[PDB]
């Protein structure tokens, strides 16, 4: 569902989605948003190797992953360690978010 | 849906909802987080006066306002002017996270 | 989410959602439709016994059984075999509808 | 969302949604189902006009109609009129529900 938290990863062919919005980590290791079938933003690494992972990192980057755990692409937002989102909104931009400024504290574990 | 983003308001009796959570701004102007009929949090405010208002600002700060337009309640969050969400998340938090650190820049107007 | 399938079930404690609705299938064996905190109907048989499930049948009849297996409350639509879904909808029904008519046959397993 | 009921339609780039999964009414008139920017059903019905609306109807027929108000495609499930559903569902099929056969009576207007 829309939004991948800090702490998580997105494997081969897991995606985000939001109504008629895509954002999906490719097998090929491209990243991609489609609207629909239409490719609208990508991180253009397609074919530099296979089975990529996506990592929402506590440092506040989202970096795409070979699967010897080598960078490929990254946002470039690596900075203080602490909570994040990263959000596919419902105007169709997909937005980083962060640090976490107030909470109720009502999570559960 | 579970995101309020900045620039919004909840309306009498409009939420955000995440599975079994509901976090609704009251017609009794309290602000309550419900898992499925147990209240788990309030800003305490029922009775305080009729038909508030949710404010989710562009200073950051999560503000409940009185029909004449005066803060009853806030999280007292107001900072630096941007962009915010304030997300209903499927751990059962609240959580104000901001500002934006990235974007794809693919929003439509 | 807002359908149960015919030949699944919800297990104590598991739930369908739709906005701020929620049917769920309590561990005091109750079957409640809430509207936020306010029930607005149930099957009644809350306290006959611990820990039952809901059944969606492949006949059409959905069911409350008991740990033992007995049923406790029927719809009584028991019927022709086949495919059928319990909604949860949008305007706040909570209707079973089948056999299936038409499908376009693009499932996977 | 998910479930296009019985008297409703869906207008011109209109869609249904379940994950990765997008069912639309193309403006060109052809009616698709993509599992991400991959086409794996359609009525084929591309080019023969524009602007055409899709019905839900009360005979439990779905049909696509040009902006005449002529039929174009349809199910071929016209038959007793009552309550249908269309339903895109988890495992990737399309399929048509009805009549209803029991419901709670809890609906709003
Ligand atoms: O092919 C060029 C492509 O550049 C753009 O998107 C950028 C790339 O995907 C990659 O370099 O990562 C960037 C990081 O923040 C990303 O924006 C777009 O400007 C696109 O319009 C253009 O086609
Ligand atoms: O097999 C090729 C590939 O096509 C589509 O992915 C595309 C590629 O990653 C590359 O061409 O970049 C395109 C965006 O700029 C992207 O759409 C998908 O169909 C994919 O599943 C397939 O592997
Ligand atoms: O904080 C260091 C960080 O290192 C790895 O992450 C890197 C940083 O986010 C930043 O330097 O950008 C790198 C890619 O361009 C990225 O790998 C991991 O070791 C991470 O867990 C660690 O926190
Ligand atoms: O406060 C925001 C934060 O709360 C919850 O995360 C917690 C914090 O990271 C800190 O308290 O450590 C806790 C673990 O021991 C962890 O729960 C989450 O709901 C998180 O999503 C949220 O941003
Ligand atoms: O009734 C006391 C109540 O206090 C708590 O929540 C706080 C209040 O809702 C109000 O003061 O706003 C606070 C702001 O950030 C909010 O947390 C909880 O601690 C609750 O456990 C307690 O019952
Ligand atoms: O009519 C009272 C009121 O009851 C419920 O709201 C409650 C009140 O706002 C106050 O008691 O605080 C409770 C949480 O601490 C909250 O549940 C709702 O049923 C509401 O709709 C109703 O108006
Ligand atoms: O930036 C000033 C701000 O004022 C109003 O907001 C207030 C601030 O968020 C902060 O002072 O807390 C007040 C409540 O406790 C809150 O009203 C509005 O004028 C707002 O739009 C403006 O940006
Ligand atoms: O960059 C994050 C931001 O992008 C979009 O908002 C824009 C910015 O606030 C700035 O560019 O001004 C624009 C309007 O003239 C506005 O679109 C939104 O998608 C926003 O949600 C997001 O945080
Ligand atoms: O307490 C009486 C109660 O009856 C009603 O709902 C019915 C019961 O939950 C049970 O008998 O199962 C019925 C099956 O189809 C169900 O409707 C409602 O009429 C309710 O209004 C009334 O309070
Ligand atoms: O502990 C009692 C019970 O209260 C609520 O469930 C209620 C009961 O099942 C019975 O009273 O019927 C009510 C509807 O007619 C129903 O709300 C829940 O809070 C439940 O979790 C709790 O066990
Ligand atoms: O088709 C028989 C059916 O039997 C059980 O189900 C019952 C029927 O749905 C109907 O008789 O109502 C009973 C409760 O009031 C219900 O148990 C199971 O054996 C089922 O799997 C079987 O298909
Ligand atoms: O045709 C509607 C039906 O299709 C799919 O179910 C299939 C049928 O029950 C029949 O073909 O047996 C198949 C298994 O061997 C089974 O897949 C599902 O998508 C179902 O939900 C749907 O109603
Ligand atoms: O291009 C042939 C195409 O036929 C199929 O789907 C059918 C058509 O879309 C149209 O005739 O409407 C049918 C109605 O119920 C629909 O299934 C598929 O069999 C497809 O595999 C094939 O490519
Ligand atoms: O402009 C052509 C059209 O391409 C895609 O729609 C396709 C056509 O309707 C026709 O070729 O059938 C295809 C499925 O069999 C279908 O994908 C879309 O990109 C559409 O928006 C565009 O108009
Ligand atoms: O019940 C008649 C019905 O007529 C129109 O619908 C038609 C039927 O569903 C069936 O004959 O198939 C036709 C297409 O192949 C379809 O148009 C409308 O007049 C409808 O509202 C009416 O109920
Ligand atoms: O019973 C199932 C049905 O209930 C609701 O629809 C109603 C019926 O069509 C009949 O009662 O006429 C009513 C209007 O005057 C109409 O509400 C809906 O929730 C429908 O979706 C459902 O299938």
């Amino acid at each position: 569902d829309n939004i991948l938290y800090s702490g998580e990863t997105l494997s081969p062919g897991e995606f985000l989605n939001n109504g008629r919005y895509v954002f999906i980590m490719q097998e090929d290791c491209n990243l991609v948003l489609y609207d629909v079938d239409k490719p609208i933003w990508a991180t253009n690494t397609g074919g530099l190797d296979r089975r990529c992972h996506l990592s929402m990192q506590s440092d506040g980057n989202l970096v795409v992953y070979s699967p010897r755990n080598n960078p490929i692409w990254a946002s470039n937002t690596g900075g203080e360690n602490g909570n994040y989102v990263c959000v596919l909104q419902k105007d169709r931009n997909v937005v980083i978010y962060g640090t976490a400024r107030w909470a109720t504290g009502t999570n559960i574990h």
